[PDB]
């Protein structure tokens, strides 16, 4: 316990075990008597330490996923000195964030292996979600590349088309290619419209297509 | 601060941090107030240094390839020997070449981590522009 000058009480607590109490008074301090202290201890610790190693690997893969985000890489050095497997599992589950109802179901459960498998599945789906989100970020950068590529393509063909034809065939190419969109089109008409634009963009100042395709 | 009065004074500025224009007064000259220094920064500094190394990998993919975009080959001397992730990241962002508006877009976000992803996206966009040039080059030669 240490004192803070802003008037906020600074106290550091550490839980030890849970207790089943039917009701606490409205409070404060919601006083209630504790009947039994239900907490299971690690028996047959070979399988327990196998799931502890699996939980450690899943937690490390869950942490090493935030390139564009902030998380805690150095927090795994303090959990390696923990000798109790249940304490290590609860410390792993505390530093990983999920829904409140899952935390209440973990707290209500008196089985160590069931909550170990629950935290393992939550870490697996969090690892899948974070790998998917980092692939999404990579695809955001590459989609910026591809959409700038197509935008540059369209604007450059439009620009050099206007610069060399007769203002795009007497303004009429861009007139019709924006008059395509103000009319509602069937999709085959959009494809054919691009084709009519193609037979017009092959020459808007040379062959009759500069006029017949323009009229088309 | 040198003293050469001739109508042009290139001020030697080494900026501390960015700030938001709260309000600007029409002049001339225009007076625009500033906010505090952008001291909001990530605390996962090892992984931020990893992302700075990723931006350096993009920077090496940029300088060694985009010599038609007229970069500088002597920029590798200032990227080694320093332990500042933000300074190295926006040094990569300013050694890179694009429009002023994309630098304004960089200046918009005070979040430091998304800035490196935007700069990596812009360098991969210029790599995309080169492979676009290669694609249209093979298309035009086969068509002719």
């Amino acid at each position: 316990a240490m004192r803070l000058p802003d008037g906020t009480l600074q106290v550091m607590v550490e839980a030890r075990a849970r207790a089943q109490v039917t009701d606490y008074i409205p409070g404060p301090y919601l006083r209630a008597r504790g009947e039994v202290f239900s907490e299971i201890f690690p028996i047959d610790e070979a399988v327990v330490r196998v799931l502890v190693e699996e939980l450690k690997e899943a937690f490390e893969k869950y942490v090493a996923n935030h390139k564009s985000l902030r998380l805690d890489r150095y927090q795994l050095e303090a959990v390696k000195g923990t000798s109790d497997p249940a304490m290590l599992a609860d410390t792993i589950a505390y530093h990983a964030t999920w829904t409140v109802a899952e935390k209440q179901e973990i707290l209500e459960l008196t089985d160590l292996e069931a909550r170990l498998k629950k935290v393992l599945g939550l870490l697996s789906r969090d690892l899948e979600r974070f790998e998917l989100d980092k692939r999404v970020a990579q695809r955001v950068k590459e989609q910026m590349d591809t959409n700038q590529r197509e935008s540059y393509l369209r604007e450059q063909m439009k620009a050099i088309q206007k610069e060399l034809g007769g203002e795009d065939g007497l303004s009429d190419l861009e007139a019709l290619r924006k008059k395509i969109e103000e009319v509602g089109m069937p999709e085959a008409v959009k494809t054919k419209a691009l084709k009519e634009l193609d037979r017009l963009e092959r020459m808007q100042q040379g062959s009759p297509e500069a006029t017949v395709a323009r009229t088309y």
